[PDB]
C-alpha cells in the first residue's frame, strides 16, 4: 500500500553521465557507445547566447576544443557534428556501462525521470511530466544543462529529454536526443513565453484510481457523466479534453476497481466544481497529474 | 530554478540488492562486503507471523536454507546470525559493487531515499521522511520487505532504513541496519497503532525558504513572532515544537534570503491560521514537511 511520486532507478543512466567543456562553458553529456550527446550551446559564451549562429560558432571549434571527462578520466574526441540542437561527440572509447537504450520523443502528458547532474556528477533523481505546453517543471541550476530524462522498460533505457534552458518564468525546456526541442522553444536567450499549462486529465483520473486502490475513496460520488459533458467542465478548468483513447487506456484501472471511467470522470467533475473542502487525496491537497495510467499500473503491480 | 522532491541517485544501492528466499518466503537483501542483511521474518510462514518465536524458528534453519541470488547468480551462504530484527547472511564472495557505506540510525524528521525492490530487482526510487511517530509513508507491495532507505554524502551511502512491515493503516515500519525498529513496532502480525503524525515544523520552514529562493513569496507577511508564541500555534496544529537547535539549523537559509527565522515562523503561523485560500507554494496546496534544511541547501546549491 501507499502511493509515491516514484522515479526509475537511475544507476543505468548514472553510468552514462560525463562532463563536457568547450572554452569556459561546462555542462553534462550523455555517453552511449562511442558518442557523447550534449546541448549545442556548450559552444556559446553567455554573450553568444543572446543571438547565436551555431553553424558559424561551430566552424571555430575542433575535436580537441571539446573536453570530455568520464569520472576523472579524459575521453579522446575523434569527431563532432551538430544534429538539430545537440552536439554528437565521437570518442575513441565505447562507454563500457552503455545500457540497452533507445531514443524516444514523448507526447505531452507522458512522465519520465530526470537525473539532475552538475559537472557530469549525478545530484538527484525526480519524476517529471512533459506539460501540455511542452515545458517541464524541473529542478535545474546553472551547470545542469545536458541532464537527461528517461523511462526504463526492464533493462532498456528510453531517453526522451535533454535539458537545455530555463524560461524567464523558471519552467524548463529541452530537446529529445535527436536535438529537436519539445514545443516552439529555441536555444537562444530571448523572450520565450510558455502557453497555457493545462492539467493532464487522463493522469488525474489514473491517480484517482490509484487513490481508490490505496483506500482514499471519500471523493467517489453517486454520479456519472458523458465525455461531452465532462469535456465542457474540463475546458472551464483548463483540463485537457478526454478522448475515447484516454478512456481505453484507463480500462485496466476501471476493471481492477470496478469503477466505470465515466463514473470516475463524474467524481473528478464534482472535485473541480466543489474543490477538496480542506481534504486530501494520497496526501495531496490538489489533483495530481504527473502519474500516467501506465505509471499507476506499474506502481500498483510492482514491476521491476 | 524550480524545487522538486528529489531522491539520491540510486546506482550505488542498486548494486547491493539481492533476493533472499527461505522456504517459500522471498524478499530483498542488502549485500555489503561478504554480508547480506535482510528482515528476520524471511524465516516465517504467514502463519508464523501471527506470533513468531524467531530464536526457535531460526534453530530449524541451516546456511543452505537461505537462498541468496545476485542478478541470476547464486551466492554461497557460509554463516548466518540474527542481530535484533535483521539476519546477517555471511556469503563466500564480497560484493564487488560495495560502495563506501555506513549504518546510521536517523532521528524523526530526517529524510532519506527509498529504493523500492521486488525479488532483488529495483522498481523505483522516492524520497521519504521518518515521521515523528517513527512510521514512514512509503510505497511498498508484498515482496518489498528488505528494500532500504539511504542518504549519500559524495561517494558514501549511509543506510538508515530497511523495510519490514505495513501497519493495518497502510503506513510503514522498519529497522535501522542493526535491526532495531524505529519506534515501538515489532515484526509480528498484531494490532500496532501509530501515534500522532505531527508535522515536522523545521522542514516546513526550510521548504518556505526554498519557496522564497524560487520566487514563491505571496505568503511572506509583515509580522514576526517568538518561539514561545509560535509553539502555542504549533501545538494547536499538531506541528512539532520549534527549538533554538531548529532556528540554528535554519541560519544559512535565513542568511541567504535575509528573512529572520522568527519572521518566517510568523508567515507559517498565518498560513496555519488562515490556510492557503486556494493558492499554492512550489506547486503544493499543503505545507510540505519532507525537506530538511540540509535538503533545501543541497538542492538550492546543486551538491553532487
Ligand atoms: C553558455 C550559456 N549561457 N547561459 C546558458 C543557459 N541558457 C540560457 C538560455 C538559453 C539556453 F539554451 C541556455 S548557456
Ligand atoms: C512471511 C510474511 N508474511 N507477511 C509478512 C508481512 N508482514 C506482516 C506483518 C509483520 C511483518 F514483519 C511482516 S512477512
Amino acid at each position: 500500500s501507499g502511493f509515491r511520486k516514484m522515479a526509475f532507478p537511475s544507476g543505468k543512466v548514472e553510468g552514462c553521465m560525463v562532463q563536457v567543456t568547450c572554452g569556459t562553458t561546462t555542462l553534462n553529456g550523455l555517453w552511449l557507445d562511442d558518442v557523447v550527446y550534449c546541448p549545442r550551446h556548450v559552444i556559446c559564451t553567455s554573450e553568444d547566447m543572446l543571438n547565436p549562429n551555431y553553424e558559424d560558432l561551430l566552424i571555430r571549434k575542433s575535436n580537441h576544443n571539446f573536453l570530455v571527462q568520464a569520472g576523472n578520466v579524459q575521453l579522446r574526441v575523434i569527431g563532432h557534428s551538430m544534429q538539430n540542437c545537440v552536439l554528437k561527440l565521437k570518442v575513441d572509447t565505447a562507454n563500457p556501462k552503455t545500457p540497452k537504450y533507445k531514443f524516444v520523443r514523448i507526447q505531452p502528458g507522458q512522465t519520465f525521470s530526470v537525473l539532475a547532474c552538475y559537472n557530469g556528477s549525478p545530484s538527484g533523481v525526480y519524476q517529471c511530466a512533459m506539460r501540455p505546453n511542452f515545458t517541464i517543471k524541473g529542478s535545474f541550476l546553472n551547470g545542469s544543462c545536458g541532464s537527461v530524462g528517461f523511462n526504463i522498460d526492464y533493462d532498456c533505457v528510453s531517453f526522451c529529454y535533454m535539458h537545455h534552458m530555463e524560461l524567464p518564468t523558471g519552467v524548463h525546456a529541452g530537446t529529445d536526443l535527436e536535438g529537436n526541442f519539445y514545443g516552439p522553444f529555441v536555444d537562444r536567450q530571448t523572450a520565450q513565453a510558455a502557453g497555457t499549462d493545462t492539467t493532464i486529465t487522463v493522469n488525474v483520473l489514473a491517480w484517482l484510481y490509484a487513490a481508490v486502490i490505496n483506500g482514499d475513496r471519500w471523493f467517489l460520488n453517486r454520479f456519472t457523466t458523458t465525455l461531452n459533458d465532462f469535456n465542457l467542465v474540463a475546458m472551464k478548468y483548463n483540463y485537457e479534453p478526454l478522448t475515447q483513447d484516454h478512456v481505453d487506456i484507463l480500462g485496466p484501472l476501471s476493471a481492477q476497481t470496478g469503477i466505470a471511467v465515466l463514473d470516475m470522470c463524474a467524481s473528478l467533475k464534482e472535485l473541480l466544481q466543489n474543490g477538496m473542502n480542506g481534504r486530501t487525496i494520497l496526501g495531496s491537497a490538489l489533483l495530481e497529474d504527473e502519474f500516467t495510467p501506465f505509471d499507476v499500473v506499474r506502481q500498483c503491480s510492482g514491476v521491476t
